[PDB]
């Protein structure tokens, strides 16, 4: 029922996860020694949200650098939307880039999904 706040840092990014209006929302890097650690309750909120409703949920990404670690898990989280979207949730995301920076990985992860993946120049 609680919202995720996760708040910024210099190595890893802030993370806002609205209960109530399905939303999930990331802001800035990610460089983390463990990801995971950062991750994996990000990881729950979402399994939680799905495991409780019908509720549509969208993602909100501002991110801008990601390491390995952060790749493989920003793909956990993707492959439970798409898993969810399979079984036919309401699922949508958009990627916020700055052009002067084309968007390359958000592309390839935009080829690993089925539901609506808008990248937002």
């Amino acid at each position: 029922m609680s919202d995720l706040h996760i708040p910024g840092t210099q190595s890893t990014p802030a993370i806002q996860g609205d209960w109530q209006a399905g939303r999930l929302s990331m802001q800035g890097d990610s460089y983390p020694e463990n990801s995971y650690e950062l991750f994996g309750q990000v990881i729950d909120w979402v399994e939680r949200f799905l495991a409780d409703g019908q509720r549509p949920l969208e993602l909100d990404l501002r991110l801008l650098y990601l390491n390995t670690s952060s790749i493989k898990a920003m793909m956990d989280i993707l492959d439970l939307l798409e898993e969810a979207h399979q079984g036919g949730r309401p699922v949508s995301l958009r990627w916020h880039y700055d052009r002067r920076n084309v968007a390359e990985l958000a592309e390839e992860f935009r080829e690993d999904c089925s539901f609506p993946f808008a990248i937002q120049a």
